[PDB]
Protein backbone atom coordinates (compact mmCIF):
# COMPACT_ATOMS: atom_id res chain seq x y z
CA UNK A 1 0.00 0.00 0.00
CA UNK A 2 2.78 2.11 0.60
CA UNK A 3 3.86 1.94 -3.35
CA UNK A 4 -0.01 2.74 -4.56
CA UNK A 5 -0.60 5.42 -1.72
CA UNK A 6 2.75 7.15 -3.42
CA UNK A 7 1.60 7.30 -6.74
CA UNK A 8 -2.55 7.83 -6.81
CA UNK A 9 -5.95 6.11 -8.23
CA UNK A 10 -6.14 5.93 -11.43
CA UNK A 11 -9.16 8.05 -13.41
CA UNK A 12 -11.08 5.74 -15.38
CA UNK A 13 -11.84 8.65 -17.68
CA UNK A 14 -9.78 8.14 -20.68
CA UNK A 15 -8.90 11.81 -22.42
CA UNK A 16 -6.13 13.75 -23.96
CA UNK A 17 -4.71 16.60 -22.58
CA UNK A 18 -3.07 19.01 -25.36
CA UNK A 19 -0.23 21.82 -24.03
CA UNK A 20 2.52 23.47 -24.99
CA UNK A 21 6.50 22.90 -24.10
CA UNK A 22 9.15 25.32 -23.22
CA UNK A 23 9.83 25.62 -27.14
CA UNK A 24 6.56 27.05 -27.97
CA UNK A 25 5.69 23.40 -29.56
CA UNK A 26 1.91 22.42 -28.90
CA UNK A 27 1.73 18.60 -27.76
CA UNK A 28 -0.88 16.02 -26.69
CA UNK A 29 -0.28 13.98 -23.90
CA UNK A 30 -2.28 11.03 -22.85
CA UNK A 31 -3.92 11.11 -19.08
CA UNK A 32 -2.39 7.63 -18.91
CA UNK A 33 0.45 9.51 -19.27
CA UNK A 34 0.38 11.47 -16.74
CA UNK A 35 -0.65 9.41 -13.82
CA UNK A 36 2.37 7.08 -14.78
CA UNK A 37 3.41 5.73 -11.49
CA UNK A 38 6.64 7.10 -11.39
CA UNK A 39 6.17 8.44 -7.09
CA UNK A 40 8.27 5.50 -5.94
CA UNK A 41 11.39 7.15 -7.48
CA UNK A 42 11.64 10.07 -5.66
CA UNK A 43 10.61 8.64 -2.13
CA UNK A 44 13.93 6.97 -2.55
CA UNK A 45 17.15 7.40 -1.95
CA UNK A 46 18.93 5.75 -4.61
CA UNK A 47 21.65 4.78 -2.76
CA UNK A 48 23.10 2.03 -5.44
CA UNK A 49 21.90 0.65 -8.50
CA UNK A 50 20.33 -2.20 -7.37
CA UNK A 51 18.51 -0.17 -5.22
CA UNK A 52 17.46 1.73 -9.19
CA UNK A 53 16.62 -1.66 -9.65
CA UNK A 54 14.50 -2.70 -7.07
CA UNK A 55 12.49 1.03 -7.32
CA UNK A 56 11.86 0.38 -10.88
CA UNK A 57 10.21 -3.02 -10.22
CA UNK A 58 7.87 -1.28 -7.83
CA UNK A 59 7.13 1.19 -10.57
CA UNK A 60 6.13 -1.09 -13.21
CA UNK A 61 4.34 -3.32 -11.00
CA UNK A 62 2.32 -0.78 -9.19
CA UNK A 63 1.28 1.02 -12.69
CA UNK A 64 -0.29 -2.73 -13.09
CA UNK A 65 -2.27 -2.98 -10.16
CA UNK A 66 -3.65 1.02 -10.38
CA UNK A 67 -4.43 0.17 -13.86
CA UNK A 68 -6.41 -3.52 -13.49
CA UNK A 69 -8.87 -1.40 -11.15
CA UNK A 70 -8.73 1.12 -13.17
CA UNK A 71 -10.71 -1.00 -16.12
CA UNK A 72 -12.76 -2.99 -13.53
CA UNK A 73 -15.65 -3.49 -15.70
CA UNK A 74 -14.35 -2.39 -18.54
CA UNK A 75 -13.11 -4.88 -21.67
CA UNK A 76 -10.28 -6.55 -21.05
CA UNK A 77 -8.57 -5.37 -24.18
CA UNK A 78 -8.02 -1.72 -22.58
CA UNK A 79 -6.49 -3.15 -19.67
CA UNK A 80 -3.91 -5.03 -21.99
CA UNK A 81 -3.71 -2.46 -23.94
CA UNK A 82 -2.85 0.35 -21.35
CA UNK A 83 -0.08 -2.34 -19.76
CA UNK A 84 1.70 -1.79 -22.86
CA UNK A 85 1.15 1.34 -23.48
CA UNK A 86 2.59 2.25 -20.04
CA UNK A 87 5.62 -0.53 -20.00
CA UNK A 88 6.70 1.61 -23.37
CA UNK A 89 6.40 5.21 -21.71
CA UNK A 90 8.43 3.18 -18.72
CA UNK A 91 11.08 2.92 -21.29
CA UNK A 92 10.47 5.86 -23.81
CA UNK A 93 10.42 8.47 -20.97
CA UNK A 94 13.67 6.73 -19.55
CA UNK A 95 15.53 6.65 -22.67
CA UNK A 96 15.33 10.86 -23.42
CA UNK A 97 12.45 9.95 -25.90
CA UNK A 98 9.27 11.89 -24.29
CA UNK A 99 7.25 14.17 -25.36
CA UNK A 100 5.27 14.58 -22.13
CA UNK A 101 6.78 17.14 -19.73
CA UNK A 102 6.15 19.36 -16.15
CA UNK A 103 4.98 17.96 -12.82
CA UNK A 104 6.76 14.44 -12.21
CA UNK A 105 7.86 13.72 -15.77
CA UNK A 106 10.71 16.09 -15.78
CA UNK A 107 11.01 15.95 -11.51
CA UNK A 108 11.99 12.19 -11.69
CA UNK A 109 13.88 12.72 -15.14
CA UNK A 110 16.01 14.89 -13.84
CA UNK A 111 16.58 13.00 -10.93
CA UNK A 112 16.90 9.73 -12.88
CA UNK A 113 19.93 11.10 -14.97
CA UNK A 114 21.44 13.09 -11.77
CA UNK A 115 22.05 9.66 -10.10
CA UNK A 116 23.06 8.19 -13.00
CA UNK A 117 25.30 10.67 -13.06
CA UNK A 118 26.62 9.80 -9.96
CA UNK A 119 26.51 5.56 -10.90
CA UNK A 120 28.71 5.85 -14.15
CA UNK A 121 29.99 8.88 -12.98
CA UNK A 122 29.88 10.78 -16.54
CA UNK A 123 27.88 14.17 -17.14
CA UNK A 124 27.54 13.94 -20.79
CA UNK A 125 23.80 13.78 -22.10
CA UNK A 126 24.36 11.70 -25.07
CA UNK A 127 26.22 9.31 -23.28
CA UNK A 128 24.12 8.76 -20.24
CA UNK A 129 20.72 8.17 -23.03
CA UNK A 130 23.28 5.77 -24.03
CA UNK A 131 24.03 3.98 -21.40
CA UNK A 132 20.38 3.73 -20.17
CA UNK A 133 19.31 2.22 -23.46
CA UNK A 134 21.70 -0.52 -22.88
CA UNK A 135 20.58 -0.85 -19.43
CA UNK A 136 17.49 -1.56 -20.47
CA UNK A 137 17.85 -3.71 -23.00
CA UNK A 138 19.71 -6.02 -20.09
CA UNK A 139 16.81 -5.18 -17.89
CA UNK A 140 13.75 -4.48 -19.98
CA UNK A 141 12.90 -8.34 -19.97
CA UNK A 142 12.83 -9.02 -16.02
CA UNK A 143 10.76 -5.67 -16.19
CA UNK A 144 7.97 -6.67 -18.52
CA UNK A 145 7.56 -10.01 -16.69
CA UNK A 146 7.64 -8.51 -13.00
CA UNK A 147 4.98 -5.83 -14.32
CA UNK A 148 2.49 -8.76 -15.43
CA UNK A 149 3.28 -11.11 -12.71
CA UNK A 150 0.18 -10.51 -10.46
CA UNK A 151 -1.43 -9.98 -14.10
CA UNK A 152 -0.78 -12.91 -16.52
CA UNK A 153 -4.22 -14.72 -16.13
CA UNK A 154 -6.31 -11.47 -16.41
CA UNK A 155 -5.22 -10.81 -20.28
CA UNK A 156 -4.67 -13.07 -23.33
CA UNK A 157 -1.95 -15.03 -23.73
CA UNK A 158 -1.11 -13.02 -26.72
CA UNK A 159 -0.86 -9.48 -24.48
CA UNK A 160 1.81 -11.69 -22.01
CA UNK A 161 4.44 -11.07 -25.08
CA UNK A 162 6.92 -8.15 -24.08
CA UNK A 163 5.57 -4.80 -26.26
CA UNK A 164 7.65 -4.45 -29.60
CA UNK A 165 10.23 -1.37 -28.92
CA UNK A 166 8.95 2.03 -31.00
CA UNK A 167 8.86 5.57 -30.94
CA UNK A 168 6.69 6.78 -28.29
CA UNK A 169 4.78 9.36 -30.65
CA UNK A 170 3.85 5.67 -33.21
CA UNK A 171 2.50 3.86 -30.20
CA UNK A 172 0.37 7.76 -28.99
CA UNK A 173 -0.92 7.36 -32.42
CA UNK A 174 -2.17 4.20 -32.15
CA UNK A 175 -3.30 4.56 -28.79
CA UNK A 176 -5.21 7.66 -29.06
CA UNK A 177 -6.46 6.16 -32.90
CA UNK A 178 -7.90 2.64 -30.71
CA UNK A 179 -9.51 5.84 -27.77
CA UNK A 180 -11.07 7.50 -30.57
CA UNK A 181 -12.68 4.87 -32.79
CA UNK A 182 -13.83 3.43 -29.46
CA UNK A 183 -15.24 6.81 -28.48
CA UNK A 184 -16.53 6.93 -31.46
CA UNK A 185 -19.24 4.13 -31.27
CA UNK A 186 -20.17 5.10 -28.32
CA UNK A 187 -21.63 8.02 -29.05
CA UNK A 188 -22.91 7.24 -32.26
CA UNK A 189 -24.71 4.59 -30.55
CA UNK A 190 -26.32 7.21 -27.97
CA UNK A 191 -27.08 8.68 -30.84
CA UNK A 192 -29.20 6.18 -33.05
CA UNK A 193 -30.56 5.22 -29.89
CA UNK A 194 -32.26 8.66 -28.81
CA UNK A 195 -32.79 9.61 -32.53
CA UNK A 196 -34.06 6.41 -33.87
CA UNK A 197 -34.56 7.14 -37.61
CA UNK A 198 -35.83 10.84 -37.09
CA UNK A 199 -38.44 10.02 -38.86
CA UNK A 200 -40.82 11.50 -36.12
CA UNK A 201 -38.54 14.46 -36.05
CA UNK A 202 -36.65 13.48 -33.34
CA UNK A 203 -33.60 15.74 -34.52
CA UNK A 204 -35.72 18.80 -33.03
CA UNK A 205 -35.61 18.09 -29.44
CA UNK A 206 -33.26 17.75 -26.76
CA UNK A 207 -33.22 13.87 -26.54
CA UNK A 208 -31.39 13.34 -29.94
CA UNK A 209 -30.26 17.09 -30.33
CA UNK A 210 -28.01 16.50 -26.76
CA UNK A 211 -26.29 13.25 -27.88
CA UNK A 212 -25.68 14.65 -31.23
CA UNK A 213 -23.75 17.85 -30.11
CA UNK A 214 -22.05 16.04 -27.76
CA UNK A 215 -20.70 14.37 -30.71
CA UNK A 216 -19.95 17.12 -32.35
CA UNK A 217 -17.93 18.69 -29.88
CA UNK A 218 -16.25 15.15 -29.45
CA UNK A 219 -15.24 15.47 -33.94
CA UNK A 220 -13.95 19.01 -32.86
CA UNK A 221 -11.60 18.24 -30.51
CA UNK A 222 -10.11 14.61 -31.69
CA UNK A 223 -9.65 16.91 -35.45
CA UNK A 224 -7.45 19.44 -33.52
CA UNK A 225 -5.88 16.69 -31.54
CA UNK A 226 -4.87 14.59 -34.32
CA UNK A 227 -3.94 17.82 -36.41
CA UNK A 228 -1.62 17.93 -33.63
CA UNK A 229 -0.07 14.08 -33.63
CA UNK A 230 0.04 14.57 -37.50
CA UNK A 231 2.30 16.99 -37.51
CA UNK A 232 4.99 15.91 -34.43
CA UNK A 233 4.96 12.44 -36.50
CA UNK A 234 6.22 14.06 -39.52
CA UNK A 235 8.48 16.53 -37.99
CA UNK A 236 9.92 13.72 -36.06
CA UNK A 237 10.61 12.10 -39.39
CA UNK A 238 12.25 14.41 -41.43
CA UNK A 239 8.70 15.96 -42.25
CA UNK A 240 7.99 13.26 -44.47
CA UNK A 241 5.14 10.35 -43.26
CA UNK A 242 7.52 7.52 -43.07
CA UNK A 243 6.58 4.18 -43.80
CA UNK A 244 3.19 5.65 -44.90
CA UNK A 245 2.54 5.00 -41.02
CA UNK A 246 0.34 7.59 -41.44
CA UNK A 247 -1.28 6.90 -45.01
CA UNK A 248 -1.64 3.53 -43.89
CA UNK A 249 -3.80 4.48 -40.38
CA UNK A 250 -6.20 6.20 -42.74
CA UNK A 251 -6.95 3.62 -44.93
CA UNK A 252 -7.00 1.34 -42.43
CA UNK A 253 -10.29 3.12 -41.20
CA UNK A 254 -11.46 3.59 -44.96
CA UNK A 255 -10.48 7.50 -45.17
CA UNK A 256 -8.22 8.91 -47.02
CA UNK A 257 -6.66 11.96 -45.19
CA UNK A 258 -7.57 14.30 -41.83
CA UNK A 259 -10.41 16.18 -43.74
CA UNK A 260 -12.00 13.53 -44.64
CA UNK A 261 -11.57 11.67 -41.71
CA UNK A 262 -13.90 13.65 -39.86
CA UNK A 263 -16.45 14.71 -42.38
CA UNK A 264 -19.32 14.23 -41.14
CA UNK A 265 -21.52 11.16 -42.99
CA UNK A 266 -24.90 11.49 -44.77
CA UNK A 267 -25.83 9.10 -41.88
CA UNK A 268 -25.32 11.77 -39.19
CA UNK A 269 -27.29 14.69 -41.16
CA UNK A 270 -29.88 12.19 -41.26
CA UNK A 271 -30.14 11.57 -37.85
CA UNK A 272 -29.23 15.02 -35.83
CA UNK A 273 -30.68 17.37 -38.48
CA UNK A 274 -34.07 18.47 -37.37
CA UNK A 275 -35.56 18.52 -40.73
CA UNK A 276 -38.33 20.78 -40.13
CA UNK A 277 -35.52 23.75 -39.54
CA UNK A 278 -31.84 22.84 -40.50
CA UNK A 279 -32.71 20.78 -43.48
CA UNK A 280 -34.36 23.48 -45.38
CA UNK A 281 -31.63 26.27 -43.92
CA UNK A 282 -29.05 24.76 -45.73
CA UNK A 283 -31.00 24.23 -49.10
CA UNK A 284 -31.89 27.79 -48.54
CA UNK A 285 -28.25 28.60 -48.28
CA UNK A 286 -26.43 25.73 -50.36
CA UNK A 287 -28.81 23.38 -51.89
CA UNK A 288 -31.21 23.80 -54.52
CA UNK A 289 -33.85 26.32 -52.92
CA UNK A 290 -30.48 28.95 -52.73
CA UNK A 291 -30.76 29.02 -57.01
CA UNK A 292 -33.98 27.66 -58.06
CA UNK A 293 -37.19 29.94 -56.64
CA UNK A 294 -39.72 27.59 -57.89
CA UNK A 295 -38.09 24.93 -55.30
CA UNK A 296 -38.02 27.27 -52.37
CA UNK A 297 -41.46 27.72 -53.22
CA UNK A 298 -42.46 24.38 -52.63
CA UNK A 299 -43.86 24.19 -49.25
CA UNK A 300 -43.29 20.99 -46.76
CA UNK A 301 -46.44 20.81 -44.73
CA UNK A 302 -45.18 18.14 -42.74
CA UNK A 303 -42.40 20.38 -41.71
CA UNK A 304 -44.61 23.68 -41.44
CA UNK A 305 -46.98 22.81 -38.70
CA UNK A 306 -44.07 20.75 -37.13
CA UNK A 307 -42.15 23.86 -36.82
CA UNK A 308 -45.96 26.05 -35.46
CA UNK A 309 -46.91 27.19 -38.59
CA UNK A 310 -49.85 27.16 -41.15
CA UNK A 311 -51.24 28.93 -44.49
CA UNK A 312 -52.25 32.13 -44.46
CA UNK A 313 -56.22 31.88 -44.08
CA UNK A 314 -57.65 32.64 -46.75
CA UNK A 315 -60.24 35.54 -44.99
CA UNK A 316 -58.82 39.14 -44.23
CA UNK A 317 -58.23 39.98 -40.43
CA UNK A 318 -59.02 43.65 -39.39
CA UNK A 319 -56.36 45.88 -38.52
CA UNK A 320 -56.07 45.73 -34.84
CA UNK A 321 -56.25 49.18 -33.53
CA UNK A 322 -57.15 48.16 -29.48
CA UNK A 323 -54.20 46.02 -28.46
CA UNK A 324 -52.30 46.18 -25.27
CA UNK A 325 -49.82 48.25 -27.19
CA UNK A 326 -51.50 51.00 -27.90
CA UNK A 327 -51.37 51.80 -24.49
CA UNK A 328 -47.72 52.69 -24.92
CA UNK A 329 -48.65 53.61 -28.76
CA UNK A 330 -51.67 54.85 -28.86
CA UNK A 331 -52.47 55.02 -32.85
CA UNK A 332 -50.74 52.50 -34.07
CA UNK A 333 -52.40 49.61 -36.17
CA UNK A 334 -50.62 46.26 -36.41
CA UNK A 335 -50.61 45.07 -40.08
CA UNK A 336 -52.52 41.56 -40.27
CA UNK A 337 -49.74 40.51 -41.79
CA UNK A 338 -47.55 41.17 -38.56
CA UNK A 339 -50.63 39.29 -36.70
CA UNK A 340 -49.83 35.98 -38.05
CA UNK A 341 -45.89 36.69 -38.52
CA UNK A 342 -44.69 32.94 -38.50
CA UNK A 343 -42.23 32.56 -34.99
CA UNK A 344 -42.50 29.25 -34.50
CA UNK A 345 -42.07 27.48 -31.46
CA UNK A 346 -39.76 24.63 -30.72
CA UNK A 347 -37.83 23.30 -28.03
CA UNK A 348 -34.64 25.33 -29.80
CA UNK A 349 -35.39 28.54 -28.11
CA UNK A 350 -35.95 27.20 -24.60
CA UNK A 351 -32.14 25.92 -24.19
CA UNK A 352 -30.83 29.00 -25.33
CA UNK A 353 -27.92 27.64 -28.03
CA UNK A 354 -26.86 30.27 -29.92
CA UNK A 355 -26.70 28.19 -32.76
CA UNK A 356 -30.02 26.83 -32.21
CA UNK A 357 -31.58 30.13 -31.60
CA UNK A 358 -29.95 31.00 -35.16
CA UNK A 359 -31.30 27.92 -36.81
CA UNK A 360 -35.04 28.66 -35.14
CA UNK A 361 -34.84 32.53 -36.55
CA UNK A 362 -34.18 31.04 -40.21
CA UNK A 363 -36.68 28.26 -40.24
CA UNK A 364 -39.23 30.92 -39.27
CA UNK A 365 -37.79 33.44 -42.04
CA UNK A 366 -38.15 30.78 -44.76
CA UNK A 367 -41.52 29.41 -43.84
CA UNK A 368 -42.65 33.10 -43.24
CA UNK A 369 -41.39 33.62 -46.76
CA UNK A 370 -42.98 30.93 -48.25
CA UNK A 371 -46.31 31.40 -46.89
CA UNK A 372 -46.08 34.48 -48.10
CA UNK A 373 -45.12 33.57 -51.72
CA UNK A 374 -48.33 31.39 -51.32
CA UNK A 375 -50.51 34.10 -50.71
CA UNK A 376 -49.36 36.68 -53.00
CA UNK A 377 -48.67 34.58 -55.96
CA UNK A 378 -50.38 36.56 -58.46
CA UNK A 379 -48.89 40.05 -57.48
CA UNK A 380 -46.15 41.26 -59.33
CA UNK A 381 -42.66 41.12 -58.30
CA UNK A 382 -42.23 44.84 -57.34
CA UNK A 383 -44.95 44.82 -55.19
CA UNK A 384 -44.19 40.93 -53.70
CA UNK A 385 -40.69 41.97 -52.70
CA UNK A 386 -42.20 44.75 -50.57
CA UNK A 387 -44.34 42.35 -48.88
CA UNK A 388 -41.14 40.22 -47.89
CA UNK A 389 -39.31 43.29 -46.90
CA UNK A 390 -42.43 44.27 -44.10
CA UNK A 391 -42.00 40.88 -42.48
CA UNK A 392 -38.27 40.94 -42.73
CA UNK A 393 -38.00 44.20 -40.79
CA UNK A 394 -40.66 43.54 -38.26
CA UNK A 395 -38.52 40.15 -37.55
CA UNK A 396 -35.96 42.75 -37.00
CA UNK A 397 -37.57 44.46 -34.61
CA UNK A 398 -38.69 41.56 -32.56
CA UNK A 399 -35.18 40.54 -32.02
CA UNK A 400 -33.93 44.17 -31.75
CA UNK A 401 -36.75 44.50 -28.98
CA UNK A 402 -38.32 47.97 -30.77
CA UNK A 403 -40.74 45.95 -32.04
CA UNK A 404 -44.52 47.60 -31.05
CA UNK A 405 -47.21 44.71 -30.58
CA UNK A 406 -44.63 43.01 -27.95
CA UNK A 407 -47.18 40.33 -28.57
CA UNK A 408 -46.52 36.38 -26.74
CA UNK A 409 -45.36 34.85 -29.30
CA UNK A 410 -42.98 38.35 -30.24
CA UNK A 411 -41.08 38.76 -26.32
CA UNK A 412 -40.96 35.00 -26.38
CA UNK A 413 -38.68 35.48 -29.67
CA UNK A 414 -36.67 38.48 -27.65
CA UNK A 415 -36.75 37.02 -24.61
CA UNK A 416 -35.10 33.71 -25.38
CA UNK A 417 -31.87 35.65 -27.17
CA UNK A 418 -31.76 36.90 -24.23
CA UNK A 419 -31.01 33.93 -22.44
CA UNK A 420 -28.43 33.18 -25.39
CA UNK A 421 -26.44 36.14 -23.57
CA UNK A 422 -24.44 34.49 -21.05
CA UNK A 423 -23.45 38.14 -19.74
CA UNK A 424 -24.69 39.07 -16.26
CA UNK A 425 -25.33 42.75 -16.94
CA UNK A 426 -28.84 42.22 -17.59
CA UNK A 427 -30.52 45.59 -17.58
CA UNK A 428 -33.02 47.15 -20.64
CA UNK A 429 -29.88 49.38 -22.52
CA UNK A 430 -27.38 46.50 -21.75
CA UNK A 431 -29.88 43.94 -23.55
CA UNK A 432 -30.33 45.67 -26.02
CA UNK A 433 -26.96 46.44 -28.09
CA UNK A 434 -26.27 42.80 -27.60
CA UNK A 435 -29.69 41.54 -29.38
CA UNK A 436 -29.00 45.05 -31.81
CA UNK A 437 -25.44 43.84 -32.60
CA UNK A 438 -26.85 40.27 -32.85
CA UNK A 439 -29.25 41.10 -35.60
CA UNK A 440 -26.36 42.74 -37.60
CA UNK A 441 -24.58 39.59 -37.53
CA UNK A 442 -27.41 37.50 -38.77
CA UNK A 443 -29.88 39.57 -40.43
CA UNK A 444 -27.93 39.43 -43.94
CA UNK A 445 -28.13 35.67 -44.05
CA UNK A 446 -31.86 36.06 -42.23
CA UNK A 447 -32.76 37.91 -45.56
CA UNK A 448 -30.60 35.91 -48.15
CA UNK A 449 -32.92 32.51 -47.25
CA UNK A 450 -36.36 35.27 -47.46
CA UNK A 451 -35.59 36.80 -50.32
CA UNK A 452 -35.10 33.07 -51.75
CA UNK A 453 -38.94 32.98 -53.04
CA UNK A 454 -38.40 35.73 -55.56
CA UNK A 455 -37.99 35.18 -59.16
CA UNK A 456 -35.42 37.93 -59.65
CA UNK A 457 -33.48 38.02 -55.91
CA UNK A 458 -32.07 41.43 -56.69
CA UNK A 459 -34.88 42.99 -57.69
CA UNK A 460 -35.46 43.72 -53.42
CA UNK A 461 -33.13 47.10 -52.84
CA UNK A 462 -32.46 48.96 -49.33
CA UNK A 463 -33.95 46.02 -48.01
CA UNK A 464 -31.57 46.97 -44.88
CA UNK A 465 -31.68 50.15 -45.17
CA UNK A 466 -35.70 49.63 -45.06
CA UNK A 467 -35.58 48.21 -41.62
CA UNK A 468 -34.04 50.90 -40.29
CA UNK A 469 -37.07 52.74 -40.97
CA UNK A 470 -39.41 53.02 -37.88
CA UNK A 471 -42.27 50.46 -37.47
CA UNK A 472 -45.25 52.50 -36.62
CA UNK A 473 -44.15 54.53 -40.47
CA UNK A 474 -43.58 51.26 -42.46
CA UNK A 475 -47.11 50.35 -41.62
CA UNK A 476 -48.72 53.13 -42.16
CA UNK A 477 -47.78 52.73 -45.33
CA UNK A 478 -48.13 49.44 -45.59
CA UNK A 479 -52.02 50.24 -44.49
CA UNK A 480 -51.90 53.19 -46.96
CA UNK A 481 -50.98 51.04 -50.27
CA UNK A 482 -53.44 48.26 -48.50
CA UNK A 483 -56.71 50.78 -47.71
CA UNK A 484 -56.16 52.15 -51.76
CA UNK A 485 -56.03 48.43 -53.25
CA UNK A 486 -59.30 46.98 -51.46
CA UNK A 487 -60.68 50.28 -52.51
CA UNK A 488 -59.63 49.66 -56.04
CA UNK A 489 -61.27 46.26 -55.51
CA UNK A 490 -64.53 47.49 -53.93
CA UNK A 491 -65.43 49.66 -56.72
CA UNK A 492 -64.66 47.39 -59.31
CA UNK A 493 -67.31 44.97 -57.56
CA UNK A 494 -69.30 48.24 -57.98
CA UNK A 495 -68.90 48.54 -61.53
CA UNK A 496 -69.20 44.47 -62.32
CA UNK A 497 -72.09 44.64 -60.30
CA UNK A 498 -73.94 47.25 -61.98
CA UNK A 499 -73.66 47.00 -65.35
CA UNK A 500 -75.15 42.96 -64.75
CA UNK A 501 -78.45 44.89 -63.18
CA UNK A 502 -78.21 47.20 -66.13
CA UNK A 503 -79.17 44.55 -68.41
CA UNK A 504 -81.26 42.17 -66.50
CA UNK A 505 -80.45 45.09 -52.84
CA UNK A 506 -78.17 47.54 -53.93
CA UNK A 507 -78.80 48.74 -50.45
CA UNK A 508 -77.12 45.71 -49.19
CA UNK A 509 -73.98 45.93 -51.16
CA UNK A 510 -73.59 49.06 -49.85
CA UNK A 511 -74.56 49.23 -46.61
CA UNK A 512 -71.85 46.63 -45.99
CA UNK A 513 -69.58 48.95 -47.95
CA UNK A 514 -71.00 51.83 -45.95
CA UNK A 515 -69.82 50.04 -42.66
CA UNK A 516 -66.25 49.13 -44.45
CA UNK A 517 -65.00 52.65 -45.09
CA UNK A 518 -66.02 53.79 -41.60
CA UNK A 519 -63.54 51.05 -39.90
CA UNK A 520 -61.33 52.00 -42.39
CA UNK A 521 -61.54 55.60 -41.55
CA UNK A 522 -61.46 55.16 -37.44
CA UNK A 523 -58.15 53.47 -38.56
CA UNK A 524 -56.61 56.47 -40.45
CA UNK A 525 -57.49 58.89 -38.02
CA UNK A 526 -55.69 56.82 -35.21
CA UNK A 527 -52.64 56.49 -37.04
CA UNK A 528 -52.57 60.06 -38.76
CA UNK A 529 -52.70 61.23 -35.04
CA UNK A 530 -49.95 59.19 -33.90
CA UNK A 531 -48.03 60.48 -37.22
CA UNK A 532 -48.48 64.20 -36.27
CA UNK A 533 -48.30 63.86 -32.26
CA UNK A 534 -44.74 62.48 -32.69
CA UNK A 535 -43.89 64.58 -35.82
CA UNK A 536 -44.23 67.77 -33.40
CA UNK A 537 -41.90 65.70 -30.71
CA UNK A 538 -39.87 65.73 -33.30
CA UNK A 539 -39.09 62.05 -33.68
CA UNK A 540 -38.38 61.89 -37.80
CA UNK A 541 -35.87 64.32 -37.79
CA UNK A 542 -33.32 61.95 -39.02
CA UNK A 543 -35.39 60.58 -41.95
CA UNK A 544 -35.12 62.17 -45.37
CA UNK A 545 -38.74 62.57 -47.67
CA UNK A 546 -40.82 62.45 -44.08
CA UNK A 547 -39.98 65.85 -42.14
CA UNK A 548 -49.00 65.78 -44.00
CA UNK A 549 -49.71 62.06 -43.27
CA UNK A 550 -51.95 62.45 -45.97
CA UNK A 551 -49.15 63.19 -48.52
CA UNK A 552 -46.56 60.98 -46.99
CA UNK A 553 -49.06 58.49 -47.90
CA UNK A 554 -49.28 59.28 -51.45
CA UNK A 555 -45.75 59.12 -52.94
CA UNK A 556 -44.57 56.62 -50.69
CA UNK A 557 -48.03 54.32 -51.34
CA UNK A 558 -47.32 53.16 -54.88
CA UNK A 559 -50.78 52.48 -54.31
CA UNK A 560 -52.40 55.79 -53.84
CA UNK A 561 -50.51 57.25 -56.47
CA UNK A 562 -53.88 57.85 -58.40
CA UNK A 563 -55.97 58.99 -55.34
CA UNK A 564 -55.86 62.02 -52.94
CA UNK A 565 -57.28 62.40 -49.73
CA UNK A 566 -59.91 64.68 -49.41
CA UNK A 567 -63.01 63.97 -47.11
CA UNK A 568 -65.08 62.51 -50.18
CA UNK A 569 -62.73 59.63 -50.10
CA UNK A 570 -64.26 58.81 -46.37
CA UNK A 571 -67.65 58.96 -47.82
CA UNK A 572 -70.12 56.41 -47.40
CA UNK A 573 -70.38 55.76 -50.97
CA UNK A 574 -67.55 56.60 -53.57
CA UNK A 575 -68.84 60.13 -55.19
CA UNK A 576 -69.46 58.66 -58.57
CA UNK A 577 -71.53 55.61 -56.65
CA UNK A 578 -72.91 58.65 -54.20
CA UNK A 579 -76.03 59.17 -56.05
CA UNK A 580 -75.71 55.51 -56.91
CA UNK A 581 -76.34 54.00 -53.71
CA UNK A 582 -78.80 56.36 -53.16
CA UNK A 583 -82.48 55.77 -55.08
CA UNK A 584 -82.08 52.22 -53.76
CA UNK A 585 -85.74 52.10 -54.71
CA UNK A 586 -84.26 50.82 -58.35
C1 LIG B 1 2.62 15.74 -11.30
C2 LIG B 1 2.50 14.71 -12.38
O1 LIG B 1 3.03 14.89 -13.46
N1 LIG B 1 1.81 13.58 -12.16
C3 LIG B 1 1.14 13.24 -10.92
C4 LIG B 1 -0.37 13.35 -11.08
C5 LIG B 1 -0.82 14.72 -11.57
O2 LIG B 1 -0.14 15.75 -10.84
C6 LIG B 1 -2.32 14.89 -11.40
O3 LIG B 1 -2.96 13.61 -11.41
C7 LIG B 1 -2.93 15.76 -12.49
O4 LIG B 1 -1.94 16.64 -13.04
O5 LIG B 1 -1.04 13.07 -9.84
C8 LIG B 1 -0.66 11.89 -9.11
O6 LIG B 1 -0.99 12.12 -7.74
C9 LIG B 1 -1.52 10.76 -9.62
O7 LIG B 1 -2.25 10.98 -10.61
O8 LIG B 1 -1.46 9.65 -9.05
C10 LIG B 1 0.82 11.49 -9.20
C11 LIG B 1 1.47 11.81 -10.53
O9 LIG B 1 2.89 11.65 -10.44
C1 LIG C 1 -48.58 34.81 -32.79
C2 LIG C 1 -48.04 35.23 -34.13
O1 LIG C 1 -47.58 36.34 -34.29
N1 LIG C 1 -48.06 34.36 -35.15
C3 LIG C 1 -48.59 33.01 -35.09
C4 LIG C 1 -50.00 32.97 -35.66
C5 LIG C 1 -50.99 33.76 -34.80
O2 LIG C 1 -51.08 33.18 -33.50
C6 LIG C 1 -52.36 33.73 -35.47
O3 LIG C 1 -52.23 34.05 -36.86
C7 LIG C 1 -53.32 34.71 -34.81
O4 LIG C 1 -52.76 36.03 -34.82
O5 LIG C 1 -50.53 31.65 -35.79
C8 LIG C 1 -49.69 30.59 -36.28
O6 LIG C 1 -50.22 29.34 -35.82
C9 LIG C 1 -49.76 30.61 -37.79
O7 LIG C 1 -50.20 31.64 -38.34
O8 LIG C 1 -49.37 29.61 -38.42
C10 LIG C 1 -48.23 30.68 -35.84
C11 LIG C 1 -47.69 32.09 -35.91
O9 LIG C 1 -46.36 32.11 -35.40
Amino acid sequence: RTHLFACGIKRKSIKWICRENSEKITVCVPDRKIQLCIANFLNSRLETMEKFKEIFLISVNTEAKLLYNKNEGKDPSIFCNELRNSFSDFRNSFIGDDMDFGGNTDRVKGYINKKFSDYYKEKNVEKLNNIKKEWWEKNKANLWNHMIVNHKGNIAKECAIIPAEEPQINLWIKEWNENFLMEKKRLFLNIKDKCVENKKYEACFGGCRLPCSSYTSFMKKSKTQMEVLTNLYKKKNSGVDKNNFLNDLFKKNNKNDLDDFFKNEKEYDDLCDCRYTATIIKSFLNGPAKNDVDIASQINVNDLRGFGCNYKSNNEKSWNCAGTFTNKFPGTCEPPRRQTLCLGRTYLLHRGHEEDYKEHLLGASIYEAQLLKYKYKEKDENALCSIIQNSYADLADIIKGSDIIKDYYGKKMEENLNKVNKDKKRNEESLKIFREKWWDENKENVWKVMSAVLKNKETCKDYDKFQKIPQFLRWFKEWGDDFCEKRKEKIYSFESFKVECKKKTCKNKCSEYKKWIDLKKSEYEKQVDKYTKDKNKKMYDNIDEVKEANVYLKEKSKECKDVNFDDKIFNEAPNEYEDMCKKCDE
